[PDB]
């Protein structure tokens, strides 16, 4: 799917039976979410990006899926007020950043 | 240019006769960028994401040259540990989001 709109390519992601939208983030190499509601069967851990760390739990094997396609991967569960898609993600989907 | 290579899309940016690795971020809406050295005219503000709020100098008219490409935009500068190129060069550079 192409997304350009000269805007924030949000896509409705379907993680954990569960559905929110995703800030495509091709900049982050995981696809972090803010708190949802997701199975135990995960490894604790901390992301150090723009601000501070936070902590997120590295879901791998997520069934997520972005633009009404199924897309499993590495869903990182913490206090983000948002739900990142990074590269983990964006190559499941094949996302291109053609420009 | 595409840029898939299932890995962060950086890009060599040249902002103020400047060069940084800029990790193609369309998460972000506009392209923070580490403290540097800017073409002066700009203002201070502060970006709120993942760990806690950082300072950056909203530089408007920055000509960031990604892939060989010249593009002005709005450059972030801040300690940010990274050179975000957020929607506001990801529409100068025409890039587009398809998986
Ligand atoms: O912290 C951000 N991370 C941090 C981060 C770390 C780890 C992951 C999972 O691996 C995902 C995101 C990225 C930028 C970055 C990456 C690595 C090092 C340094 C920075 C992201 O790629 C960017 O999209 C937004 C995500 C975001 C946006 C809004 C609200 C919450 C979260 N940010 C913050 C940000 C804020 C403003 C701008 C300018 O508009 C740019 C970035």
């Amino acid at each position: 799917p192409q997304v350009t709109l000269w805007q924030r390519p949000l896509v409705t992601i379907k993680i954990g039976g569960q559905l929110k939208e995703a800030l495509l983030d091709t900049g982050a190499d995981d696809t972090v979410l803010e708190e949802m509601s997701l199975p135990g069967r995960w490894k604790p851990k901390m992301i150090g990006g723009i601000g501070g760390f936070i902590k997120v739990r590295q879901y791998d094997q997520i069934l997520i899926e972005i633009c009404g396609h199924k897309a499993i991967g590495t869903v990182l569960v913490g206090p983000t007020p948002v739900n990142i898609i990074g590269r983990n993600l964006l190559t499941q989907i094949g996302a291109t950043l053609n420009f």
